[PDB]
């Protein structure tokens, strides 16, 4: 129960959960693999972030 | 149940629960694989961020 | 039950559930393949972000 | 020039030449991804190889 | 220039040469992801072999 | 110039040059990336070998 602002989450036997409220939450996989990556300012590989 | 400003998630037995209120959850698969990849500014692997 | 601004998301024996009220959730795969990409300002696997 | 059982191969000023004979070469790229890949004897992500 | 069994790679001014005659030369990319990956006898991520 | 069984392999200011005669060499980039792999006698990520 909840009285004030906020998210309420609720599951019974399950195999996957989260609630991120502004953060950045990673569970699965990734496998970047690049090559002669140029450029400024460049992001090569974020996977998952926040700005 | 909820008061003020909020979401709500209710399951039962599920496979799959997340409820992201801002951020950037990833819990998938990627092979993201370039080669030769010049430009400035790029962004050349996002895989679900946030800007 | 919702008293103020909010989304509710009720489910029973489900095989997926996700409310993303404003980030990027990433839930499925993917196969990004290039090569000899150029280009200034370039996105080139952006896979699910907000901008 | 050759004498006996082989092969010749001549190129000028290209971009790609291999001459295998019997091995595996590999020079592209590649992006498997997969997920929940049961089976028994199975070979999932071969990608160029000999048997 | 042969005299006897063998193979001749010839080239000016190229990108790429090589001349494997029984192993295995791996020279591109490759980005394999997988998850929940059984199987007896499996080859999950062969990525250029000889068997 | 050869005078017995062998391999020749000629170049000129090129960007790649290699010739095993029965290895295995790896030269490329691999991003392997697994999970939950089971399986007796698997070979999870061989990456290039020979057997």
């Amino acid at each position: 129960e909840g009285v004030v602002h906020g998210v309420a989450t609720v599951a019974e036997k399950t195999k996957e959960q989260v609630t991120n409220v502004g953060g950045a939450v990673v569970t699965g996989v990734t496998a970047v693999a690049q090559k002669t990556v140029e450029g400024a300012g460049s992001i090569a590989a974020a996977t998952g972030f926040v700005k």
